[PDB]
C-alpha cells in the first residue's frame, strides 16, 4: 500500500537560498525536496523537507549493485504565473515500470504526482518565466539494503529534487550537432533494460561520448544490429523526416522493440504529427544503408533528437566508417523542427489550452 | 597522481562492536573502513576511520547514472594467526580497468593495496580462523558529481569495507530469454550496473524451482556464467580428450580471479587439456547423453567453487552428474587452494598482512 499525499509532512527551510539572477543544466537546486522511505513496515509518510544530503550505509545496494532509477520532466510557468507540468502521468507510468524491473517497491502514481505537485507548489517561486526557461524535476528511486548479497532490497528511498534551467538555445534558435556512428559501442540489447530509465544505462556511455569528442563529434549515434540500425542519439530519441523509398514523405522514428527508451517528447512529436494529418508518421527500423541511399538521392529533409532537457535538437553531420555524411537539416528550415518547437512552446506555456498540461 | 599510504590518517573507534558469537554473507561489518576523496585538487589523503554512514549530495552521479564499481577479495588467517590476501594485485588491476571504463580517477594500485593492508591490520581480530572462514574485502569507487548532466565526474569517493564470512550442489535455470551481458557492452567489468537487472531474473529462477541463473548468450545458447560466478565444465570433449573448459574472455565474461587461478592450477598440473572455449547447450546435451560430463561448477570469491547438479533448460530437466563423479576435480581444487590460502604451503599468490 502506497504512501499517501494526505500524510504529507512539511518542514520549511530556515534560510531560503538566493534564486539565480548563465544557469548550467542540473547543477543549481531549489530549497526543498520530497523524500519517502520504504522498509518491511511498507512506505513511511512522504515529506517535503529542506534540500539536504542523503545519509546511506556504506553497503547500500544503490551504490554496489545499481538498484537505482530516475525520471525527468519539466514544469513551465506562463505569463499568468500559473505553473504546469508536461504530460507527467507518462513519467509516472515509466517510473513504475522501471521500479518493477529492479524489484523496487511499487507506489501509487497519482499519490506521487500529487506529492510532486505539492513540492513544486512549495518552491513555485523557483520556476522561472523567461523565454525558454523551465524547472527540471528529477524523481529518483533507489534500493538501500545494507548487504553485499545480490538480492531484492528490503529497504528503499524515493526522493525528488528540482533544478531551474535556462534556455538550451539562444532566443529559440536551434543549433545542430555532429554525431559519431561507430558500431563498436552498443547502448542496449533486445532482452536487456535499455527501454527503462535505469542509472546503469548511463554510466557506461560517458567514455563513449569522450571518444566521440576526440574524433571531433559532439554526440553518439547509437547503432544496433549487423545492419546498423539507428536507435538513439546521446540521451535523446532520433527522428528522420524524409521521402521514403516508396516516394511517400514521412516522419519516422525507431519502434519500441526493446533498445529504445520510450520518450515523452518522442511520443508527443508522433502525436502532433499524426494530428496534423499532413504526411505519413511511422515507427519503423532505420538502417544506415537506407540513410546513405536516401542521402544520395536527396530525399532526407531533417534529422533530429528529442528529449526533455533539450526538447528537439537538429543534426547536420554523421561520421560513419571514417566518412563524414552531411545531413541537410538546417537547409530544410529546419521547418518541421521549428514547427514542433512552436506548437510545444504554445502548449507548455499555456498560450493554447491542452490536456497535456497538468496544473500545479 | 595518487593518494599515498604514507599520508594515512588514522581514527580508531571509540565504540567497537561485539564480534559474531552463523554468518549470513555480506551483512556483518567490521569496526573500521578506508575512505579517500578525489576532486579538482586531486586525491586527498587516505583515511582509516570508524565504520560510518556516507553523506552524499542528492544529485550525486553515483545514484543517478551508476558511476559506481566494486571489488571483492578475501583475507585468510592461518594457524599461527598470520593473515594473508589472495592474489590482491589482480583485484587492484581489475578495479583500475573498471575505473577507466567509467571515467573515474586513476590511482596507484600498490598505494591502495597498502592502505587495504593497513585497514585489515587494524581490524585483524575480525579475521576468523575456523575452517572455511575468511574476511571479505569490498573496495568501491563512485562518482560523486552533484550534477544531473551525464558527464565525467569531477569528484569521486573511494572506500573499503570488510565482512567476516563463515559442497552442496545447486540447480540452474537456463532460459535464453535472459541476457546478462552482450558483446560491445560492459559485462566484462565489475560495475554495479551489471547486477541490479539480474535480481528479477533470479526471482524467476526461484519461481521455477531453481537456485541460480545459467546465463545463456547467442544463437547457439552459449553457457557464459552462473549467477555471479564463472562456469567450468570438466568432461571428455567430442574429440575424446579429457578437458577442463571455461568460456573465453571475449566481452561477455567477467575475468574472475578464482577463474584464472583454476586455469593456472590445472594447466600447471599438466594432466589434462585446459582450454578457454565457448560451451553450447547443444554440446552439453550431447555430452550428457554420451556420459562424457564429469563435473560442472561455478567459481568466484565469496563461495570459491560450487558444484551444479541440475539444469532446467526450458522444460527439459537435466541431471548433471557432478557429485557422482566425486566431485574429484572440485575437491582437488578446494584442497590445493586451502593449502595456499591458509599458509600451509607458502606461495607467491599470497600477500601477507
Ligand atoms: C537521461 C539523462 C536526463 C537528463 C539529461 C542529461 C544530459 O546530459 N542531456 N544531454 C542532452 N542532450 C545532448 C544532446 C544534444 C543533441 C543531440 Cl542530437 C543529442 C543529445 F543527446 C539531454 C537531452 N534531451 C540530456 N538530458
Ligand atoms: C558480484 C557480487 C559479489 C559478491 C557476491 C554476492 C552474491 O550474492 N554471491 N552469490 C554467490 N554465489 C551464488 C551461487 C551459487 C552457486 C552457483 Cl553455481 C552460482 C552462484 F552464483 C557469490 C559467489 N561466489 C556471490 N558473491
Ligand atoms: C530520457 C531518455 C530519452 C528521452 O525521454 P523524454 O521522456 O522525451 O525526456 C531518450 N533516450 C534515452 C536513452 C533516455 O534516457
Ligand atoms: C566477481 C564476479 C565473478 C567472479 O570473480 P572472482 O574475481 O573470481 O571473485 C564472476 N562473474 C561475475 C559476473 C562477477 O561479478
Ligand atoms: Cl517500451
Ligand atoms: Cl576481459
Amino acid at each position: 500500500s502506497s504512501f499517501k499525499a494526505a500524510d504529507l509532512q512539511l518542514e520549511m527551510t530556515q534560510k531560503p537560498h538566493k534564486k539565480p539572477g548563465p544557469l548550467v543544466f542540473g547543477k543549481t537546486f531549489t530549497d526543498h525536496m520530497l523524500m519517502v522511505e520504504w522498509n518491511d513496515k511498507g512506505w513511511g509518510q512522504p515529506r517535503i523537507q529542506p534540500f539536504q544530503n542523503l545519509t546511506l550505509h556504506p553497503a547500500s545496494s544503490s551504490l554496489h549493485y545499481s538498484l537505482q532509477l530516475f525520471e525527468g520532466m519539466k514544469a513551465f510557468k506562463g505569463k499568468d504565473q500559473q505553473v504546469r507540468l508536461f504530460r507527467p502521468w507518462l513519467n509516472m507510468d515509466r517510473m513504475l515500470r522501471s521500479a518493477m524491473r529492479l524489484c523496487l517497491p511499487s507506489f501509487d502514481k497519482l499519490e506521487l504526482l500529487e506529492c510532486i505537485r505539492r513540492l513544486i507548489e512549495v518552491d513555485k517561486d523557483w520556476v522561472p518565466d523567461a523565454a525558454g526557461t523551465s524547472l527540471y524535476v528529477r524523481p529518483v528511486l533507489i534500493g538501500n539494503e545494507p548487504s553485499l548479497g545480490v538480492s531484492q532490497p528490503t529497504r528503499a528511498l524515493l526522493f525528488v529534487i528540482l533544478c531551474p534551467v535556462g534556455a538550451y538555445f539562444p532566443g529559440g534558435s536551434v543549433t545542430p550537432v555532429s554525431l559519431l556512428a561507430d558500431p563498436a559501442f552498443i547502448r542496449a540489447w533486445v532482452g536487456g533494460v535499455g527501454n527503462y530509465k535505469l542509472g546503469g544505462n548511463y554510466g557506461p556511455t560517458v567514455l563513449v561520448q569522450q571518444e566521440a569528442l576526440k574524433r571531433g563529434c559532439e554526440q553518439v549515434l547509437w547503432l544496433y544490429g549487423p545492419d546498423h540500425q539507428l536507435t538513439e542519439v546521446g540521451t535523446m530519441n532520433i527522428f528522420v523526416y524524409w521521402t521514403h523509398e516508396d516516394g511517400v514523405l514521412e516522419l519516422v522514428t525507431p519502434p519500441l522493440n526493446g533498445v529504445i527508451l520510450p520518450g515523452v517528447v518522442r511520443q508527443s512529436l508522433l502525436d502532433m504529427a499524426q494530428t496534423w494529418g499532413e504526411f505519413r508518421v511511422v515507427e519503423r527500423t532505420i538502417t544506415m544503408k537506407q540513410l546513405l541511399r536516401a542521402l544520395e538521392e536527396g530525399r532526407v529533409r531533417e534529422v533530429f533528437g528529442s528529449g526533455t532537457a533539450c526538447q528537439v535538437c537538429p543534426v547536420h553531420r554523421i561520421l560513419y566508417k571514417d566518412r563524414n555524411l552531411h545531413i541537410p537539416t538546417m537547409e530544410n528550415g529546419p521547418e518541421l523542427i521549428l514547427r514542433f518547437q512552436k506548437e510545444l512552446k504554445e502548449i507548455q506555456y499555456g498560450i493554447r489550452a491542452h490536456e497535456w498540461m497538468f496544473p500545479v
